[PDB]
């Protein structure tokens, strides 16, 4: 029902754009049943509706090629119109058009070089001679002939705006000639159509400026006010001021734009006497729209200011949208990234009374913004829109546009052996093989992350599932943890769960908790967020878990995220054990972990990850099903596992073939991954010290060593050892132990 | 302006946003200013001599205008326009609904009862929103693109009480808008066990506002404070929830360390704003989770830090004890640490009343397990009494977290099956028994002895 | 032809020495485009809408003498956070500078350069898309870098017949 503006519902008037074979600039061709059902006789001329406040004339004609469902037109009429292929227009009889007496006519400036003819006698006065064709203002039309087609664009039209040319009619092209960047940039203007996702955001918009304007008559009969007031506020780059583009471009009422701290002045009383001089122009123009791009910035706190001047700036806009002299229809309209810095008295509904949230888009409204951005590009056949949309988890639309860029830019890097930057001109050939593929996406892609994680990337060095050896068990669980909440989400919806999204890692030192998170980040689809513990307390009182509240924040706005305590002991810890602390500052951090977690705000596919060496230290309300729901011990490899690791270590590594594996992972009882890592290392020294040995006696004998050996492994054997004591994997069996006999009891059965 | 209103007698000047040119000429930093407030004192004190002039003035901070305009003589009476109550919202909504095309189904008397904290252009937002409401239900009729419109569609458009309902639930007090936390949808059914404690919670969050005369006959004014304290995971967050939802009043959902800021003194400035908020929005819950982050221990903090938490703690309770008994602001504390809790935060009329959530037993573990799946496709032949004796010390988060990963294995399975039709061509609709076997197998209890 | 616009924002981060400015200057001596020096702190001013005053009229100017490059060099100083800053003109200064490179009104030839020490105090809403496209490392060279860096240096010295700079490039 919110969206139930934005509908279309298949009226008759509507026709799908479509091109026209033979007709000209000024004419238009429709099937002949649906001119019966409009009533239209041929020749008649025809009002054509458009985007962005946009209207064509033309004469309709009868085509049987045409559908009844689709309407035929040229590019010109298309371009009047500011319309695509395959949009639906509106069509309606025009009445008491007047031949003109004198019409004003501008050609295009790119266009006019090179004819050295007269443009009028030339091109005008033939196309325009007997012509009996209907113009509007704002039409741009071409014209064949000479070196060189040269578009000509009416200024000016009497009766402004329909008269329909004649030769009588006195037509002229004197004038500065139409800069075409201008054109282009008419072109080049956002609507509706160009806002991706938050369609609902869309329509609460359009409910609130355009339907007023459009039928006031609703709000006259049910005898209410529509509300006066939208504040726009989201993650930055989410479309507020890309929202406020599009209505600026397509209303019909007088838009003026506050840019925020433009209002400020040095003098006196100059800043408010600038916000009430928007506000008087605003309501000296009818229904007018006032958009406030970058609110926060002056309107803050009125008793979180200091100073006075942006304090009587707060009152002036206070008393200017709701005060004694009330506005005569006046759409007040800001933008801003923190809603919550807003002074709270604007935030009410004489002020400010909707609040719109262009939050973060999902999967298909992300997929809309590509189309939106796509649609302009050249895009190969393999490329696939939808899949795109599905990699990019966390991005916004300027992220989206960003991976779109990249990827053009990607493709242009493709061709630039056959571009030379001195050459001053390209060739027509690399123009016409330049194109974007599935191939530049993926590359995008894999460069693109979510804006609001730039702060939060740390350079991760490439592990792969593959890179560890054992942990089967713990890789599937990890895959299905990131992987079933977004890839199969309706299949929770039909059970009835929700996914849990907590996992601790405990375990000895070397035995491969930060490679799983590193195999995590590298190959899990899913954002990735990495945490030092310590690296978010800070001196400040209140500003640890300032910190704490940031990045689980960053995570909410970029899920499915994954959030990595690399050192979970250290930040979260038993409350009440630290005499000093600050004044109990990790207490207060814990509590926010806690609450971040687990509280009363909606859950979202954050996953939070933790890896402690010490388990026991960590605070018990830290452990509860609902923060970290799965308790996962990573022990010391056995000999299968130790296998396993060995053959991951040396996958890269040229050995020597009568190098047994198995007996090095037979005798490397209680060795963890990192001292097989170690013997490994070792030997590869040891390679490496041989092979600088020969290469020197060469050296001095003129004034080897392909492959890692048996006696290498054998003296790196020797100089191995244990690193993980009898002592520490007695308390971490202790720990899980606890957790077994927490379980209740050895098998569970249901009774038969 | 003064002297306008002098040769114009009898007048009457008013002074919109007063705050706005009178700030406290100590607080004030700039010199024109400073005189621009002496210079309206002076007015003021000469106010004497002038005939018929009243000067009146407005504002929404009145303790940020310089104290001695409030004296006597100057500024003299002060006039607190208030949050009106239930008859004077429905007076407000009799004023703003009088120009609407009501229909004959609504009864305002309702919809001045359901809003609580609203002061009046919360009540006409509401009108607003629900007249447009009413024009959405239409818009099928009369497409925006239309120029024009049917007369019959004008007869049709008319505001029933649905609009009124979906304005009631779309509606929230602007000074709440700040603190407004999005809140799963929870509802008692929801919570499994905890029946006493249900009964008690609505017992205190609707006794005082029913029957305020029955406390005013037996004498004994209402608690206004609830600590909850018990083992992790057994329901004091998910009770929260319950009273956001279910409840016939504000909710103000705040956790510990946000209140906290490095500048001094600002930590005590959000605690006076947030009860302040609190009493605006009255009849109101005011919830802290997690209390130990802002209630600790005195004396823990005098030795090491700053010492702002123990300003912080004294705030709230100043804040606490500063509030009356006709207000309705009620203030439920939950933790999972109750030993570190100060003491002064638990004296009597300040979080008097302790309930303490226990770890669930065999009967409340049935209903833990029922409550969670009651929305989920469940074998007929899995049973949840054998899993509730099987599970002796589990908390609510515990036989939650067995539901989940048993629905977890049934994903799994499906997936596996999706796969192998998937492949052989180039299911599991319910929970069985074996799924909720192999998640007991790896079943542990959050809580330790 | 390819259907983009170009991206228009440059971040050029490092440590000391690595030669953002020195990048800077290249490019401003060797680009056929107006261009312009910001420098952070210059900007700041005692009076009130002074500084972004001083905003409005370079970016302003770099509009009217298309295609231009700005170089705001020492972001940081210029640019901190809006949620950390306390003071209003540095908050307001930020904001001006959010409007004038992404706002309502777009820039429409002007590619605006900036130079960090320190990426991370840069507001975030400046890291954005639209305000600083791509974000370029410029880090400690190599020692084949540093080898082309002794020979950039020393193409003015005199060396003698036994210079190595292999070797100084190996060592340093
Ligand atoms: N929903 C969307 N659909 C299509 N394009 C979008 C959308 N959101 C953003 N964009 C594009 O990405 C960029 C985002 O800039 P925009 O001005 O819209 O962001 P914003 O919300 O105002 O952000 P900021 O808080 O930084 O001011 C623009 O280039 C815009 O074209
Ligand atoms: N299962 C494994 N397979 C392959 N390599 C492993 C494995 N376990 C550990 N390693 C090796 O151990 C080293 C890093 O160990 P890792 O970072 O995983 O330890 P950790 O358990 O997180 O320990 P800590 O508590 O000390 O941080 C790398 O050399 C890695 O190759
Ligand atoms: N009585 C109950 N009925 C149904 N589910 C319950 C019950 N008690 C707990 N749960 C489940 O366990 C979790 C409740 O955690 P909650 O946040 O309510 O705990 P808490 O007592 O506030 O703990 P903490 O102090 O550790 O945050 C939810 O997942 C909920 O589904
Ligand atoms: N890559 C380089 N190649 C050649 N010379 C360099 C290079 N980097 C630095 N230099 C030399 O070092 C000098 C100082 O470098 P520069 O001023 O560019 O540093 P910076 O990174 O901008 O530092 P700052 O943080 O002080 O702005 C340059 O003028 C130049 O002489
Ligand atoms: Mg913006
Ligand atoms: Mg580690
Ligand atoms: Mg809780
Ligand atoms: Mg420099």
């Amino acid at each position: 029902l919110s969206t139930a503006i934005l509908k279309q519902k298949n009226r008759p008037n509507r026709l799908i754009v479509d091109e026209a074979i033979n007709e000209d600039n000024s004419v238009v061709s429709l099937s002949q049943p649906k001119m019966d059902e409009l009533q239209l006789f041929r020749g008649d001329t025809v009002l054509l509706k458009g985007k962005k406040r946009r209207e064509a004339v033309c004469i309709v004609l009868s085509d049987d090629t045409c559908s009844d469902e689709k309407i035929r037109m040229n590019r010109v009429v298309r371009n009047n119109l500011r319309v695509r292929l395959g949009d639906v227009i509106s069509i309606q009889p025009c009445p008491d058009v007047k031949y003109g007496k004198r019409i004003h006519v501008l050609p295009i400036d790119d266009t006019v070089e090179g004819i050295t003819g007269n443009l009028f006698e030339v091109y005008l006065k033939p196309y325009f001679l007997e012509a009996y064709r209907p113009i509007r203002k704002g039409d741009i039309f071409l014209v064949r002939g000479g070196m060189r087609a040269v578009e000509f664009k009416v200024v000016e039209t009497d009766p402004s705006p329909y008269c329909i040319v004649a030769p009588d009619t006195v037509i002229h092209c004197e004038g500065e000639p139409i800069k075409r960047e201008d054109e282009e940039e008419s072109l080049n203007e956002v609507g509706y159509d160009d806002i991706g996702g938050c369609r609902k955001q869309l329509a609460q918009i359009k409910e609130m400026v355009e339907l007023p304007l459009r039928h006031p008559a609703l709000f006259k009969e049910i005898g209410v006010k529509p509300p006066r007031g939208i504040l726009l506020y989201g993650p930055p780059g989410t479309g507020k001021t890309l929202i406020a583009r599009a209505v600026a471009n397509e209303t019909g009422a007088f838009f003026f734009l506050i840019n925020g701290p433009e209002i400020m002045s040095k003098l006196a009383g100059e800043s408010e006497s600038n916000l009430r001089k928007a506000f008087e122009e605003a309501e000296k123009n009818a229904p007018a729209i006032i958009f406030i791009d970058e609110l926060d910035a002056i309107a803050p706190k009125r008793e979180k200011t200091h100073g006075e001047v942006e304090r009587r700036i707060v009152s002036q806009l206070l008393t200017l949208m709701d005060g004694l002299k009330q506005r005569a229809h006046v759409i007040v309209m800001a933008a801003t990234n923190r809603p919550n810095s807003i002074d709270p008295a604007l935030r009410r509904f004489g002020r400010f009374d909707r609040e719109v949230d262009i939050g973060i888009p999902d999967a298909t409204g992300r997929l809309e913004i590509l189309q939106i951005h796509t649609k302009n590009m050249k895009l190969a056949d393999d490329v696939d829109l939808e899949q795109v949309a599905n990699e990019t988890h966390g991005h916004v639309g300027a992220d989206l546009a960003a991976l779109c860029s990249e990827a053009a830019l990607q493709a242009i890097r493709k061709k630039m052996d056959l571009i030379d930057l001195e050459d001053e001109t390209i060739d027509a050939e690399v123009m016409n093989s330049l194109a974007v593929t599935m191939d530049d996406f993926r590359w995008a892609l894999s460069q693109s992350n979510p804006s609001a994680l730039r702060e939060t990337v740390v350079e991760v060095p490439q592990v792969t599932w593959e890179d560890i050896g054992g942990l089967e068990d713990v890789k599937r669980e990890l895959q299905e943890l990131v992987q079933y909440p977004v890839e199969h989400p309706d299949k929770f919806l039909k059970f009835g769960m929700t996914p849990s999204k907590g996992v601790l890692f405990y375990g000895p030192p070397g035995c491969g908790k930060t490679l799983l998170a590193k195999a995590i980040a590298n190959e899990c689809q899913a954002n990735f967020i990495s945490i030092k513990g310590p690296e978010l307390l800070t001196m400040w009182f209140g500003e640890s878990e300032a910190n704490v509240r940031e990045i689980f924040d960053k995570a909410r706005q970029a899920a499915p995220c994954v959030l990595f305590f690399d050192q979970l002991d250290s930040i979260a810890k038993a409350r009440g054990g630290n005499i000093g602390d600050g004044g109990g500052a990790a207490d207060r951090v814990i509590n926010q972990i806690l609450t971040e977690m687990d509280g009363m705000s909606t859950k979202k596919n954050v996953f939070i990850i933790g890896a402690t060496n010490r388990p026991d230290i960590i605070d018990p309300a830290i452990l509860r099903p609902g923060r970290l729901d799965q308790l996962i011990y990573i022990p010391l490899p056995d000999e299968k596992s130790r296998v396993a690791i060995l053959k991951a270590n040396l996958r890269k590594s040229p050995v020597a073939k009568d190098v047994d594996l198995e007996f090095l992972a037979k005798m490397t009882n209680g060795f963890s991954g990192a001292d097989l890592t170690e013997i490994c290392q070792r030997a590869c020294k040891l390679a490496i010290r041989e092979s600088i040995e020969s290469e020197i006696r060469r050296e001095r004998e003129r004034q080897p060593v392909p492959e890692i050996r048996r006696d290498h492994f054998e003296e790196a054997m020797r100089f191995a050892r244990r690193s993980v004591s009898d002592n520490d994997i007695r308390k971490y069996e202790m720990f899980a132990q606890t957790l077994q006999q927490s379980r209740g009891f050895g098998s569970f059965r249901f009774p038969s």
